[PDB]
């Protein structure tokens, strides 16, 4: 089997990405935020807190004829941004892009924090890392790639993540009129959960690439690239103007600039950021002071490979036995 769901920037800026999903028996479509970053899928539904739903649409167990409660099992997890959620679990029919996993954990919000609650775009998570992260107690639960996964062509998904457009993510099948040229595949280390593998290096703009190693995961949950200060900070003093403000988070640069290109190495292949790519906008409305899309992963602990680096490649996240990852320009 196989499935293919497109996948939608919800602001102008792609600060995330949703793909619509079909839970229950009839369906009910609710738009997630798919994570390779974590293995919950959880979503907002006629539990959760009544004040902490603001416009998201939700999952009603009660009138899928497939949920079953999973009886005990409890969920809470919480966010590298700082946000989370919490609940209880049903197991129900989920399909994604015509692909249908059964007994799928289907995480129950009864809790969520404002972030969420302020996003009315998105109505849940589905998680795409390894299953060792998922929070369910006691009894830990599968991602809906996990469960899927013996039934697909080829144990695979691909997210191919649009600028300011709309994407795709498919399982199953790696679609070769999608990509130019070649597929780079590089080794992933699942030892912390993610899909963590190692960077050869860089290049800033038509500047020369330095080599060097950098560990980091693909993480289509993280809107920026999280990279080490030396990086970031060779990256933005090719910005006229550009600094590092702690009023607002992280780099800030004119928003009259021009922005270089930033490219990543995969094995002896390259992924070209277009500076574009790198302009999250004003900090604030009307201010002539925009966000950078490259900022510092100091005091995070991990370098994030997220939706600013992997919307300029066609990305393959194989879970054969031996996991790996796959990066192509397109």
């Amino acid at each position: 089997s196989t499935g293919s769901a497109t996948t939608t920037p919800i602001d102008s800026l792609d600060d995330a990405y949703i793909t619509p999903v079909q839970i229950g028996t009839p369906a009910q479509t609710l738009n997630l935020d798919f994570d390779t970053g974590s293995s919950d899928l959880w979503v907002f539904s006629s539990e959760t807190t009544a004040s902490e739903v603001d416009g998201q649409t939700i999952y009603t167990p009660s009138k899928s004829t497939t949920a079953k409660l999973l009886s005990g099992a409890t969920w809470s997890i919480s966010y590298g941004d700082g946000s989370s959620s919490s609940g209880d679990v049903y197991t129900d029919t989920v399909s994604v892009g015509g692909l249908t996993v059964t007994g799928q954990a289907v995480e129950s919000a009864k809790k969520v924090s404002s972030s969420f609650t302020e996003d009315s775009t998105i109505d849940g998570l589905l998680g795409l890392a390894f299953s060792t992260l998922n929070t369910v107690s006691p009894t830990q639960q599968k991602t809906f790639f996990d469960n899927a996964k013996a039934s697909l062509d080829s144990p695979v998904f691909t997210a191919d993540l649009g600028y300011h457009a709309p994407g795709t993510y498919n399982f199953g099948f790696i679609d070769t009129t999608a990509y130019t040229g070649s597929i780079t595949y590089t080794a992933v280390s699942t030892k912390q959960g993610f899909w963590e593998w190692t960077s050869t290096g860089y290049a800033v703009g038509s500047g020369t690439f330095k080599s060097t190693s950098i560990d980091g995961i693909a993480d289509t949950g993280t809107t920026l690239l999280y990279l080490p200060a030396t990086v970031v900070s060779a990256y933005w003093a090719q910005v006229s103007g550009a600094k590092s403000s702690s009023s607002v988070g992280g780099y800030v640069f004119p928003c009259s600039a021009t922005l270089p290109s930033f490219t990543f190495g995969v094995g002896s292949a390259r992924i070209v950021i277009p500076g574009d790519y790198i302009d999250f906008g004003p900090i604030s409305t009307g201010s002539s002071s925009c966000f950078g899309g490259i900022q510092s992963s100091a005091g995070i602990g991990i370098n994030i490979f997220g939706d600013v680096a992997l919307k300029a490649a066609f990305v393959v996240f194989n879970g054969a036995t031996t996991p790996t990852l796959g990066f192509a320009s397109k």
